[PDB]
């Protein structure tokens, strides 16, 4: 089995994994809908009670099963828990990760298409003037390149260039994935990672020196990192801070855990993935976090920023963004670092997602890494048409994988590691190797603290949210429903057929 | 590997997968839209040039492939062609069959569904009289069954009931499926076409009786069996008829070939085929062309009856011929005796069609026979919901598999056994261990006239009738094309789950 080469490759490459459009465009509009400062209450005691804790709980089950040659969790839960039911739930790691990816992949191809588009400057010209004779044309040339419905059909029509992109893009992540884990994603990320830093950092600075009649960056700052003690009441804002922890943290992914199932037997996992978790915070609030508001602030003022980043998802960052910036000088090619920076915070991210389907091929089909990462490009190519054609699919697999998924499937593993595995074996499994050991407050933590954390959260959640959204949504939404299902009954089919596999070679020797 | 148990056995189960709706539902559409006798001079000339000719092409492939333990046409074209293409054409002989079952199973339901409701009474009562005040009663009541779109939205709503029949029909299928092809297929198939045939007798004798100021079931007859020298000069009748035939005898599905390769290496399969096919063709033009027709005919004339059918697909069999019985002493009970004879028909085909499937995991994936057929039972059962759910579906999947996919693969399959593996060695491998041998005449009409037949007939289909259907559509047929082309990408990779387990067990002894 594959090892990451050095300490330093594995750092970097976990930190790629969990640093991505997470931290540069996710973050910046679930601060701004919840008030920002409100939001960072929640969201730094979500860090400490869940974020942390799971990493730890999913770098060691990671090692666990990959010193028995096991990288994904249908094998792993049934190592931790001899039962059927264990290979079921353990599905859930490579659906969640798959449908991720089934979007995420796209999205990131957009990043890259703009970084093209800006860099040879074939971007609108806006009129040298009222806020929206300025956005519009952006707005425009986003949904030129998407193709968003123009009529009553929620139909979407992505340019030619667009759709060629997308090509371009699955084929990086395959010349990345198809190299393995040290000569391909170890490497990469030696690569990616500094460079990123980099661009965020000079990003950063640039915008610190936006000013405008209508404010500076500075007044973004301070709406983000004012506590607004009266917030910390409402459920909304936790189940907000939460999700972005999972998703930011790529916990219930089943990645992180695919990622750490090629760190040797006795290589320590406490603090590298501590330094993992803490590179990744860095570059959400301290990053992230200093860009995007704070640009929109400065143009805007708070008032226009938190309606702008509630208006929708992407209109911050392919939008907003790029128009600000071309009201200034070499605008156009710092919109070109900005979307590069978002496309190797996407590479990083989508090669780490993409791997557990890769994984499982090799680990348990026993099938070479050429036809593994070849057939799950294949799958995930051609899925993603669902998300290019029919508008809001997309929104649809982000919800039912990258929000409510990933949480159950934190409780899932956490239950499973700690509860059915053994709390004092689990324990002991996550210290083994460690430069440093889990404090031991930590303990009473992972076993009573994180669970019913989570518990009550996905209670409120389904209490207060899911019949609203179950109710109110368009006809469609059950084609990305349906497909999805499909893609459930399909893995659950290979993981009946490896079992099989397996069953054979066992009695044949 | 299994046999059938005795010649009769066979017979009866070949003939039990030829005949089925295809011959009460579909021919009499078919034959009525083209003008009836018109349409019977180009149906016989596709009979013999194309349905005799293929039947003894595909017993002779199933037969040899099965001494060798295969067969499906992914393994079974690749031992007549040693080419990797080969398996790849091979998935259609698995795809076509998959899909016509997504489709073929539901509406198999609806004939169950029907017949339960006759017989208990739970059926419309029109008004004791215009002839829409009597239909309208029936339209309303399929209608209703099966959730025809009130609205703009192309969603269609079955019933409860219907979704339970359909479950149920699933689970009668799967009963059968699963004991096998001598215990379960045969045994069914001996208890079926027996009770299929009389029932059919019965139903044509009692038509024969029905008389109305507007005609007698003797003017449908002549309708029928009238010569139009005239028609046979537009190639759409041409293109009507060869379609018929094909999907008639089951030719195109894989299925003629699956159950062919539990035919003993040495039995016989001249005689065989050329029953099976008899059989079909006078339940088709004997049975079937004698009920719903002449009954139409003889309460509205032969025009009306015409443009009934041209109207819909179902309106004949599932609508206007129950309505018809209704206004006769006993018909509620008669039209439970249509439907029951339907379900029979049908049921004894959908296991035809589910076994190609079934025997492919068998043999190419060593798949227990509970576990094949639980998992096709659990792809077909999933992939309904599609046919179930959006209203057109079903038209999308019996286009590109049942109408289009059947003729390229007829032609295909003809190419690769005829031309690529010899025509000598195809002759003589069809000829061997024959009662009877086929008439020299017919080694030419394989070899020349056949192909010709279809590659002109395709041309033709191609040139003047798909550009108007494909570009037509509502844009929900992307749905569905989206989906089947999904299936096509999971049966290939299958075939190449296969190829490996092959490969490595090969290694391994
Ligand atoms: C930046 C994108 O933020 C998104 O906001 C959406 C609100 O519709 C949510 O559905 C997504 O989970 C969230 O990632
Ligand atoms: C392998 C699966 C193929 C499914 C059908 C894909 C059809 C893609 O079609 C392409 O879409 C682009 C984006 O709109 C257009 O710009 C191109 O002109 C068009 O050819
Ligand atoms: C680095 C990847 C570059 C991809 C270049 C894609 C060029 C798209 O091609 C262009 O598409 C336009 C819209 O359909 C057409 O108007 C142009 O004629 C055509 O050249
Ligand atoms: C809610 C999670 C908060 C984690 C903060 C842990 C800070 C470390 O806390 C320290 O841990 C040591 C080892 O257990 C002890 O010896 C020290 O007494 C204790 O202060
Ligand atoms: C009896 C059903 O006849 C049907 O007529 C349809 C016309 O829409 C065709 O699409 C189908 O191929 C045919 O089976
Ligand atoms: C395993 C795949 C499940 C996909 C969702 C299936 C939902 C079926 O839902 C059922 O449909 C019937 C027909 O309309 C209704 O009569 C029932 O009330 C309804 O529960
Ligand atoms: C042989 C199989 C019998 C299946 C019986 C299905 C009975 C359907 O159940 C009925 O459905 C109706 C419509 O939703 C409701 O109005 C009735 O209350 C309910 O009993
Ligand atoms: C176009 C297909 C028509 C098939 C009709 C075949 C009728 C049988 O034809 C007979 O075949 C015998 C064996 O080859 C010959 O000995 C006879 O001379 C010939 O008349
Ligand atoms: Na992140
Ligand atoms: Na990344
Ligand atoms: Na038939
Ligand atoms: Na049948």
């Amino acid at each position: 089995r594959e090892h990451w080469a050095t300490r330093l490759g594995l750092i970097l490459a976990m930190a790629g994994n969990a640093v991505g459009l997470g931290n540069f465009l996710r973050f910046p509009v679930q601060a701004a809908e919840n008030g920002g400062g409100a939001f960072m209450i929640p969201y730094i005691i979500a860090f400490l009670l869940v974020g942390i804790p799971l990493m730890w709980i999913e770098w060691a089950m990671g090692r666990y099963g990959g010193a028995q040659g096991h990288g994904t969790t249908p094998a792993i839960f049934y190592l931790l828990w001899r039962n059927r039911f264990a290979k079921i739930l353990g599905v859930f790691g490579l659906w969640i990760p798959l449908v991720v990816a089934i979007y995420y992949v796209y999205i990131e191809s957009w990043t890259l298409g703009f970084a093209i588009k800006f860099l040879v400057g074939l971007v609108p010209e806006p009129p040298p003037t009222d806020p929206d004779s300025i956005l519009r044309p952006f707005k425009e040339f986003l949904y030129s390149y998407i193709g968003v419905p123009k009529g009553d059909e929620p139909i979407l029509k992505p340019s030619l260039f667009a759709y060629i992109v997308f090509l371009i893009t699955m084929f990086i992540n395959v010349s990345i994935l198809i190299r393995g884990i040290s000569k391909g994603i170890e490497r990469f990320a030696k690569i990616a990672m500094p460079t990123l830093f980099i661009l965020a950092v000079f990003l950063v600075i640039r915008v610190f020196l936006l000013e405008t009649p209508n404010g500076t960056a500075a007044d973004g700052l301070n709406f983000l990192w004012t506590p607004d003690f009266e917030k910390l009441k409402d459920p909304g804002v936790w189940i907000a801070a939460v999700g972005q922890i999972f998703f930011t943290l790529s916990l219930g992914f089943g990645a992180i855990i695919t990622y750490a199932s090629y760190v040797r037997k006795d290589q320590d996992i406490v603090l590298s993935g501590l330094t993992a978790a803490t590179l990744n915070e860095k570059a959400e609030v301290i990053l992230g976090g200093s860009i995007s508001i704070p640009a929109a602030v400065a143009f805007f003022g708070v008032a226009n920023a938190v309606a702008i980043a509630k208006a929708g998802a992407f209109n911050l960052g392919f939008i907003t963004l790029p128009a600000i910036f071309s009201q200034t000088a070499g605008g156009t090619f710092l919109g070109f670092l900005w979307f590069f920076l978002l496309f190797f915070a996407g590479l990083t991210s989508s090669i780490a997602i993409m791997q557990p389907m890769i994984a499982f091929l090799e680990d348990e089909l026993k099938l070479s890494r050429k036809h593994a990462v070849l057939w799950t490009a294949a799958i995930v190519f051609f899925s993603a048409h669902l998300v290019m054609f029919l508008n809001k699919s997309l929104d649809e697999m982000d919800f039912w994988a990258g929000t409510i998924g990933v949480v159950f499937f934190g409780l899932t593993e956490l239950i499973i590691f700690f509860w059915i595995f053994g709390a004092d074996k689990a324990w002991e499994e996550i210290n083994r190797g460690g430069i440093i050991k889990v404090p031991r407050i930590y303990y009473y933590v992972m076993r009573y603290i994180t669970p019913a954390f989570l518990a009550v959260l996905l209670v409120v959640w389904a209490r207060e949210y899911i019949p609203k959204i179950m109710e109110e949504t368009h006809w469609t939404v059950w084609i990305t429903r349906f497909y999805i299902i499909g893609l459930f009954l399909f893995l659950t089919f290979l993981v009946f057929l490896a079992e099989r596999r397996r069953n054979h070679e066992s009695a044949g020797t």
